[PDB]
């Protein structure tokens, strides 16, 4: 068990989740600031773009826990321009990709907003690690307008 890694190597394992899902293109036009915390009370944000891997820090490998995420996307080109996500779906694959690398704990409440600035609509979805969604599901939201994620 060599589940120790840097900012870059951690954040990659928290990026490639969203690649499996339909939430990001993985272009040079999306950035994700993932905040996490170690055994000690020290938070750490790591902010990087969806082209390439991330490695711009030589940070310690005391990883133990998570904190929020801040999300950013530009005006996306044709490939992914129509992309929307079935709300539940945009929590499902994401969470289903993180325990693979031990990057959630067994009951965390991962909460995802949508901030749609089209027809005056916003919402959120929420569940636990392992269950299905007791809040949010049965609905769909646009890719470009999902930009705020927190954990309990």
């Amino acid at each position: 068990g060599e589940e120790k890694m840097t900012n870059g190597q951690l954040w990659k394992k928290v990026k490639d989740s969203l690649i499996d899902s339909n939430i990001i293109s993985g272009n040079e036009n999306e950035e994700i600031t993932v905040t996490y915390v170690n055994k000690t009370g020290y938070s750490s944000s790591v902010s990087a773009y969806g082209n390439n891997n991330d490695d711009f820090s030589s940070t310690p490998s005391n990883f133990s826990k998570l904190k929020e995420i801040d999300l950013k996307k530009d005006n996306v080109p044709s490939d992914d321009f129509n992309t929307t996500v079935s709300g539940e779906d945009s929590w499902k694959t994401l969470t289903s990709k993180l325990k693979e690398k031990g990057l959630v704990t067994d009951g965390q409440t991962v909460t995802i907003h949508c901030n749609d600035k089209s027809d005056n609509t916003k919402s959120s979805v929420s569940g636990k690690v392992g269950a299905d969604l007791t809040s949010g599901n049965g609905t769909t939201f646009k890719k470009r307008f999902i930009d705020k994620i927190t954990i309990d």
